[PDB]
């Protein structure tokens, strides 16, 4: 009757990264794996200590959740620890992950979504600039030849800047019109290319045409 | 009952060029126009002289065929003459071009086809190299990371070269297999992208993915 807030995450055309924050270290590895190292400063060591580790496969299906050196934690090295044969207590999959853990998997999904938002899926060179539709399919930016730039998120909204940055008309609603016209073309093509996609071959990321 | 050998030519994503030969000067202009300047050396001027001009629109539909300065001809300048208001004797379109002219239009079509063959439509970065499917849709070349290269035309056939160039097996039929696998992917995508294509927006040329 009750399911988890977010659908299973995925690394598709996502590059290896490592984002550091004040509560966890989130990492995407070459195998496409997601590794979250949650943090708690314990005075016993007088520094930040990994408190829990959450690991998710490259398709959000397989999950490992544990809390190493229970009560002492770990030294933050540059990269997360390597995968050791998991207990099986701490092994779950998406369709069974107990509610008490959902929040962490959610952290991972939010992270992957963020990297999804900063990752180009489609690049269109229009007659006015460089369209770039991200892997989130809801983020979009245009880099006009003139120097104007347009941004679009499903959250912060719209922020068209001219050569100096203005919001406000005449110049704007020309730009905006192009923006959406460009946006339709990029989503339309992502959807068009989903057809030619196989398991062994990839269609994205993709760059289309050039400037004059 | 009888039609012309070739279907109407077209400049799609074709760049401005000028190919020189021993009988004509073929040119593709920015407007997408095709201009053939046929040649005859007349001793009267003791040099090559344009004998006839053939001009074809960017969709092989509209044709202009004439023979300037009848009996004397023209000095070969760097570019063809500009379009003057045509007589209308020398104005035709595809569906009426009289047989006596077909051969020239054919020259133009062959030229445009040649440039079509040297023009990239799709670029795939596979796991083994750089696939490149030309605008002819029958020409294809792979540039493997190793240094092997594969070629394919509908005419001269097949010529797979290794790091030194060999034909002949073991290494070959690995390569060839990839070649066709790559080839299927590129044609499949051109056809997939034909759907997202509009009049105001373009889908080609296109480059897909990167190397590791």
């Amino acid at each position: 009757h009750m399911r988890i807030s977010v659908p299973p995450l995925n690394t598709k055309r996502l590059l290896p990264t490592r984002y550091k924050t004040k509560n966890a270290i989130m990492s995407i590895l070459r195998n496409g794996e997601v590794v979250l190292e949650f943090l708690k400063f314990r005075p016993t060591y007088n520094e930040d200590r990994i408190n829990d580790i959450c690991r998710i496969s490259d398709d959000g299906q397989r999950i490992i959740i544990y809390q190493p050196d229970p009560g002492r934690g770990l030294p933050v090295r540059e990269q997360p620890p390597d995968l050791q044969i998991p207990s099986g207590d701490c092994v779950y999959n998406y369709d069974n992950l107990p509610s008490k853990h959902w929040k962490k998997y959610i952290y991972g999904a939010r992270f992957v979504g963020l990297v999804k938002s900063k990752t180009p899926k489609v690049t269109y060179f229009s007659t006015l600039g460089k369209c770039q539709l991200m892997e989130t399919m809801t983020d979009f930016e245009i880099r006009f030849y003139s120097g104007a730039k347009l941004l679009k998120t499903p959250s912060e909204g719209l922020k068209v800047y001219d050569r100096n940055g203005m919001l406000l008309c005449s110049e704007s609603r020309s730009l905006i019109e192009h923006g959406n016209e460009c946006f339709t073309h990029c989503v339309n093509i992502s959807n068009a290319l989903e057809v030619a996609q196989t398991k062994d071959n990839s269609c994205f990321p993709v760059t289309i045409g050039r400037r004059p």
